[PDB]
């Protein structure tokens, strides 16, 4: 099968990417290795920046994200046992927190694209990358895992598979240099049944650790526990998380937790990954094939749908006056991006989180630094803004 | 001798504290086991915040600082090879950099003070604190080192004697807590006869190091190259100096770093340190003894300022209405500021200096911040605002 560009992966970077350049005349087959329902019935969160809010209208797609989204006017940071609120709305003159399920999104980007003519192929098996560093590029893959072996012909092939995909893999090891952090912490989230205990999220750091309080409705809450990084998810009883959390979110003035069955209880690990380049002849990275950030700053999807813009003013440059300059320049435009991003990312983990390797003095300036974004305006303001994207 | 606040060290610290308890009618001797001549030749610090800047206006000791102080609309962060300005006066509302060297306002609070009846011993020997846990603190010592035994009999002490006076070790270790930071560098500074290369402070971050470029007067500048911190400045030839200037100062616009006869040059190690509690019964730390920060903040000097200003609100309310909250409360007070300078400190040594230990992604943040902080309004101005100093309590 014959297309312009050959998609891996159907993630919010690969579906972006999709519709873009359909909107541009383009042609793009996505692959996708496991089924719809399961790309569509993720829990993963759905803080969205301004950037990734605008971007989504200005597609045609952003309808049930304005209808269905939650629009905050700030979040709180919660330290030494009282809160304290950023309110993003006055100090961006008017902006909103914006929350909205990223298997919303998703749900929202494959029926546009399956509206729209676009190819999809789900529960792919056997993927496989060909000749990159030739003007024509193939991928090879089973429909169904165990279907006839086939192959999309294409002039450039799109890696939106995600960290751990086959897409970055084909950059050879001997082009790539890599950059990481291994955070001494992970997550523990919950997925509960009960009313929300606010109406903002809420960043907390305490003395025994950080929490997170979130939310995906008004009967379902998001919840998490930062737990030593070998943790496993049978050291923590239903009662010890609540004790902790309880522990944790504890204010002078008497924070009320709402407490519920634990649905869903898993163990998330905490990672800082830049990869550059992020192309190598004409195959072209998006997203978590590229980099990963600790998620304390929900940067991801919203890095994500920046790649594949400038990926798409690429192609789209290419296809229409035969210039390579964009193309040529993706990695250099999207890493300005993304480290800003890797550096707000790994700010409000290390700010918010406990690291039990801290001296005394770090601590301290741990304390100070949260003291201090929660007492100033330029500094609150930055926050807001970082917060929201820029 | 009696008098009603005996006063160790003849630094900022106790040089402004004797001078603001003289304005509200307290009496106050100043000990200072160097000699006047010592204590006015110092060389480290240059860079003032509005708060004191104000404080030596609003204590009638202003005049000097301002006919011959620098005062700068902004300065610089220099990266990537690229000068970034980050402009004070606009983004703090009128504020300015001001550079007036830590030898000329000593120079000019030992002058008020002997003109104003101020008692100042120095040269001092064999000096001891003693009953400090009583109503009847004591000092002892002896005048010009060899003099008989001498005891100032007190109502409080205060240790204005820097980072290793007496006065702290008087703080028994079973009531204090220490905190602190050792960094793997220490700063090359030199002292040059030659003209400023720039109107204002460069902060430059460099693949190599960092380099400082500040100013005393005209035909003096002072600058500063990071080091390892177990270097010696028998390694450290001028030549080798200058071309580590103009190698970590580069810029593709093509900076002329100007050269001249380096009359001094020294090699100064940082920290970070801070003492909870800084008073201890009728003994009451200020300045670097009770908390030490790395320079690149400039916040030394300063925070002793801020110190000895909270502890002279705290005896004023003592002796004229008798009452101890304000005292009972100077730590407490003083802490708030000094966390945030450390944390200020801390953040400008750590985003401008070479760091070996640090891994690829560590440098790529590092360089990333430099970005930030001069890319944005608001942080440039979280920035100016903590360079000029923080509101005062
Ligand atoms: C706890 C947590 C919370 C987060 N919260 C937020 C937040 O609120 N805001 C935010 O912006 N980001 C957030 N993120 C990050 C965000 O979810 C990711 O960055 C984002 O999913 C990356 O999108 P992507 O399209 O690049 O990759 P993915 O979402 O991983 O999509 C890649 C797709 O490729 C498919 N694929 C894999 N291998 C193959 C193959 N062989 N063939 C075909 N297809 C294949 C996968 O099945 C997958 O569907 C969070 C992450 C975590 C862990
Ligand atoms: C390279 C460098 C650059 C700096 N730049 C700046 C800057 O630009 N801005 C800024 O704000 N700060 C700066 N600082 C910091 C600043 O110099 C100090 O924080 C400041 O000197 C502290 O003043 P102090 O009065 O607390 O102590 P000190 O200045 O140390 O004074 C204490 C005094 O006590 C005396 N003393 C000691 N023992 C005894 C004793 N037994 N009896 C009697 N007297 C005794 C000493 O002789 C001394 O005169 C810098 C420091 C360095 C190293």
């Amino acid at each position: 099968m014959r297309t312009q560009v050959g998609i891996i992966g159907a993630g919010p970077a690969g579906l972006l990417l999709s519709h873009l350049l359909y909107l541009q005349g383009i042609e793009s087959i996505i692959i996708e290795n496991r089924t719809r329902e399961e790309i569509e019935g993720t829990i993963r969160a759905g803080v969205l920046e301004q950037g990734t809010v605008d971007l989504m209208n200005q597609m045609g797609v952003g309808a049930r994200m304005m209808k269905e989204g939650h629009f905050h006017e700030g979040f709180e940071l919660r330290f030494n046992g009282r809160g304290h609120r950023i309110n993003v709305h006055e100090l961006t003159g008017g902006k909103y927190v914006t929350v909205y399920a990223q298997h919303e999104v998703i749900k929202d980007l494959v029926a546009a694209r399956l509206q729209t003519g676009g190819q999809i192929h789900f529960n792919v098996g056997d993927v496989s990358l060909h000749d990159v560093d030739t003007s024509s590029p193939k991928i090879r893959f089973r429909p169904n895992k165990d279907g006839e072996l086939q192959e999309i012909e294409c002039d450039f092939i799109a890696g939106c598979d995600g960290f751990r995909g086959p897409s970055r893999p084909a950059i050879p090891q001997s082009v790539r240099k890599e950059y990481q952090k291994v955070y001494p912490f992970s997550w523990l989230g919950i997925l509960v049944e009960a009313p929300p205990s606010a109406h903002e999220l809420i960043y907390a750091n305490h003395e025994r650790g950080f929490a997170l309080v979130s939310t995906r409705s008004p009967q379902i809450q998001r919840l998490y526990l930062q737990v030593d990084a070998q943790d496993h998810i049978d050291n923590w009883s239903d009662d010890r998380i609540w004790s902790e959390l309880h522990a944790r979110l504890e204010t002078r003035d008497g924070f009320k937790l709402l407490e519920g069955p634990i649905f869903q209880k898993g163990i998330v690990s905490m990672r800082s990954f830049v990869c550059d380049p992020m192309q190598h002849g004409r195959l072209f990275l998006a997203g978590d094939a590229a980099h990963i950030v600790p998620p304390t700053g929900a940067k991801g999807l919203n890095l994500a749908a920046a790649d594949v813009q400038v990926l798409a003013r690429g192609l789209e440059a290419y296809y229409k006056a035969g210039k390579m300059e964009i193309l040529n320049r993706c990695t250099e435009i999207c890493l300005r991006r993304i480290w800003k991003a890797e550096r707000f990312s790994w700010f409000m983990t290390t700010m918010l989180h406990r690291d039990q390797g801290h001296t005394p003095f770090e601590r301290g300036i741990q304390l100070a630094e949260l003291d201090y974004v929660t007492s100033s305006r330029a500094a609150s303001t930055s926050l807001a803004e970082n917060y929201i994207g820029l």
